């Protein structure tokens, strides 16, 4: 299986046949506070469906501590409540103190109910952006070709993936100190 980010540009999956291609998926809920993606919902309902595990990702647009807030709370309430995990999308400089703008949005997350929460950051923003200093649950980068430099959890290895069932997807894999398990709960002995 794969470990595949997807969204609206994802278009209409095959769901049957992604099904026992994908280990989990991470759909985008919203870019900032004023894009919802418009397939998240239907693509949340096929998951659900059939037992596809998932979690969410927002990709962040804040201007402030403040502004981060209400952004984190529209991710929440348009997110579904079965996402196994939620993630901060940071890669653009939106405001200048992105570690302090960052916290607060994954702070916010968890005041709201959030259990498990990551960080996407860019390529070269992981010192930009203090992200070794940043409390969530895990992080999450991406490196095309070659291994992060920086430590992450998840690494997002191809934006360029071929998957049956979806087409073109971005691909990840598992690079750090959790298992697929501690994202998905599943257990086998």
């Amino acid at each position: 299986g794969y470990i595949v980010d997807m969204s609206k540009w994802n278009g209409s999956p095959d769901w049957d046949t992604a099904k026992g291609q994908l280990d989990l998926v991470i759909a985008r809920v919203q870019d900032g506070s004023n894009y919802v993606d418009p397939v998240y919902k239907d693509y949340v309902a096929a998951m659900k469906a059939r037992n596809i595990p998932f979690g969410s990702y927002a990709f962040c647009r804040f201007v402030s501590v403040e502004d981060a807030k209400v952004e984190a709370r529209d991710f929440w309430n348009r997110g579904d409540k079965d996402s196994l995990f939620w993630v901060a999308d940071v890669e653009v400089t939106t405001m200048s103190d992105m570690r302090a703008g960052t916290q607060a949005f994954i702070d916010e997350l968890y005041r709201l109910g959030a259990k498990k929460v990551g960080l996407y950051v860019g390529h070269h923003k992981y010192e930009e952006f203090g992200a070794a200093q940043i409390k969530c649950d895990f992080t999450w980068i991406p490196r095309y070709g070659a291994k992060p430099a920086y430590p992450c959890d998840l690494w997002q290895y191809d934006e360029y993936g071929q998957v049956p069932g979806i087409g073109k997807c971005d691909l990840n894999r598992l690079n750090g100190d959790k298992s697929l398990d501690w994202f998905t709960g599943k257990g086998e002995e």
